[PDB]
């Protein structure tokens, strides 16, 4: 058991929405990482001795990379870089690599050094030396780097994850497990933490819901159907009917499914299409928007307004924003962000394949 503390910081995607900004999302092949909308980090080291990087620890994304001291870009020099030759426990690899982004391709090549995650140290550990990093507005960004979660299947080539050498290594004891806890709370001191090798019982109530993985590459399971029900309306909103297919994404904020589906469901609460691509809800009219549902194994996760309302500052205008958005894949999934991830503590579980949530405390 090891603890890394997380961060949480306003998006690119929100600072670009307060001066007006919107950039159209997609239709995209399959979920990607997009670095307009991660939303939380946490600090690592690489090599000896340790260079110190803020990453995004992400289950959307199996792949670790930083920027290279060899790359020059604008965005590169805008953040920490990794310095192989500084590094005494440096391994080369040298192969390329290329990702595709939703914010633009992340390539470069790959080396191979300690890393370091609290008191843990996973050695030669693969990672990407990024050498070109896209696109727009990142130069603030208080990250660094990704740091993946997911499973090795979608890693690529020439990187193993983090997490499936912390496995190897033996460095988890018998719980080949990882636990997430995400405050969406801007005030409080912790912004969230990871725990590896454990599961924190001061970060839940009720008991943990199981749900099996379906397909190891994403952490995806089997959504049972989704809903919102009211007693304001002479129908209710069934969605998902016959089930569907979901992941859970560390990397992203907002609830993303098959566009048709999340439009019907933002018509039913009352929303209005922005230009923008979001839907605008009346921000004094908050108070009876009815739950939101996903039913996972068998029990209902529900989703107050509280949770899934949005606010964001535009002009003087404080305005209220769906966390509800339409995107089209070819294989169609709801992709489950901080949205649901925030009242909701994430039990990410290796030894068994699935994935576990309770009542967040
Ligand atoms: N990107």
């Amino acid at each position: 058991a090891f603890r890394i503390p997380l961060t949480r910081f306003k998006s690119v995607r929100k600072q670009l929405a307060e001066e007006g900004i919107y950039i159209h999302e997609g239709p995209y092949p399959e979920p990607l990482v997009n670095l307009l909308d991660v939303v939380y980090y946490g600090p690592i080291s690489i090599g000896t001795p340790p260079q110190d990087f803020q990453v995004i620890f992400d289950t959307g994304s199996a792949n670790l990379w930083l920027p290279s001291s060899k790359c020059t870009t604008k965005y590169c020099l805008h953040h920490h870089r990794y310095d192989s030759s500084k590094s005494s426990t440096y391994e080369a690899d040298g192969r390329n690599f290329t990702i595709v982004y939703g914010s633009g391709n992340v390539e470069g090549f790959i080396s191979k050094d300690v890393c370091r995650i609290g008191s843990a140290k996973v050695s030669g550990q693969p990672l990407g030396e990024a050498l070109v990093v896209g696109g727009e507005s990142l130069l603030e960004a208080p990250f660094d780097g990704i740091l993946g979660l997911a499973y090795p299947s979608i890693a690529v080539d020439g990187v193993v994850p983090v997490f499936d050498n912390m496995m190897k290594q033996g460095l988890l004891g018998e719980q080949n497990v990882f636990s997430v806890y995400l405050n969406r709370d801007p005030s409080s001191k912790e912004g969230g933490e990871v725990l590896f090798g454990g599961i924190d019982h001061d970060h839940y109530k009720g008991s943990i819901t199981y749900v099996p993985v379906t397909a190891k590459g994403y952490w995806q399971f089997h959504v049972d159907g989704v809903k919102s029900v009211s007693a304001s309306k002479s129908a209710p909103e069934l969605l998902c009917k016959d089930g569907c297919e979901a992941i859970a994404n560390t990397g992203t904020s907002l609830i993303t499914g098959p566009p048709e589906e999340v439009d019907s469901l933002n018509q039913y609460l009352g929303g209005t299409k922005t230009e923008g691509g979001q839907y605008l809800l009346d921000c004094d009219k908050l108070e009876s928007l009815p739950n939101v549902t996903f039913t996972i194994s068998g029990k209902e996760f529900s989703l107050r307004s509280k949770d899934y309302v949005l606010k964001v500052n535009q002009q003087g205008q404080t305005l209220c924003v769906s966390g509800f958005m339409g995107l089209e894949m070819p294989q169609p999934l709801w992709i489950l962000g901080d949205v649901f991830l925030g009242p909701y503590y994430t039990i990410f579980d290796r030894d068994q394949d699935r994935v576990g949530f309770a009542e967040v405390a």
